[PDB]
């Protein structure tokens, strides 16, 4: 297996979530077979890639988090070549690296709102509310279809910091109400 790549990433820039694409599918292939990447990275939420997934992952505190079930236990390509995991756990379906290298990082949600904000691979930010541990109700049912490609991204709270990564959807005959997210405190363990 390769390395993950990061192709891109999800800007919440200055004002508006959108994505940002920062490399081609070819180059994905050489890159992921070396694991050194000398392409620019910047921001908290990545778009990150295998051989045959993308999806997304998030820096918080100075680590980038994703889900397993899109990374496995694979490495990460870096300037200074591939970077291994410094956290995993399948039962969670996380994985963690350092930080990469041009990114910034978020800050861990310290103010209990239920009011959050899911951020897909398609720059479409969702309102959700806080109806558990690691549970979140949408405002407004989607199928799945459309989340799909997006775990690994955050939950954030009203004042941008993160309250989760986006694990997997709750779904009724293909049309997802709720999510399932990896809260922080659930990362602050893992450390
Ligand atoms: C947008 C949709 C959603 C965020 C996404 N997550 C999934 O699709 C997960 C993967 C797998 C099935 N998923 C689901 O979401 C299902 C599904 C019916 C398919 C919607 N929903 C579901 O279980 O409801 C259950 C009540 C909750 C409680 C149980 C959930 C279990 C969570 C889970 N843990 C592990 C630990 C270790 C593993 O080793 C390989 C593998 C795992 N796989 C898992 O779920 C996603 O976008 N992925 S992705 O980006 O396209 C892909 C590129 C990476
Ligand atoms: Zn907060």
């Amino acid at each position: 297996k390769g390395s993950v790549v990061i192709v891109g990433r999800i800007n919440l820039s200055g004002d508006t979530a959108y994505a940002q694409q920062t490399r081609g599918e070819e180059g994905c292939q050489e890159t992921s077979q070396t694991g050194r990447d000398k392409n620019q990275v910047e921001g908290e939420v990545q778009i990150v890639s295998t051989a045959t997934q993308t999806f997304l992952a998030t820096s918080i505190n100075g680590v980038l988090w994703t889900v397993h079930h899109g990374a496995g236990t694979r490495t990460i390509a870096s300037p200074k070549g591939p970077v291994t995991q410094m956290y995993t756990n399948v039962d969670k379906d996380l994985v963690g690296w350092q930080a990469p290298q041009g990114s910034r990082s978020l800050t861990p949600c310290t103010c209990g709102s239920s009011d959050l904000y899911l951020v897909t691979r398609h720059a479409d930010v969702i309102p959700v509310r806080r109806r558990g541990d690691s549970r979140g109700s949408l405002l407004s049912p989607r199928p799945i279809s459309y989340l799909k490609g997006s775990s690994g991204g955050p939950l954030l709270c009203p004042a941008g910091h993160a309250v989760g990564i986006f694990r997997a959807a709750v779904s009724t005959r293909g049309v997802a109400k709720a999510v399932d997210f990896i809260p922080v405190e659930s990362l602050e363990t893992t450390m």
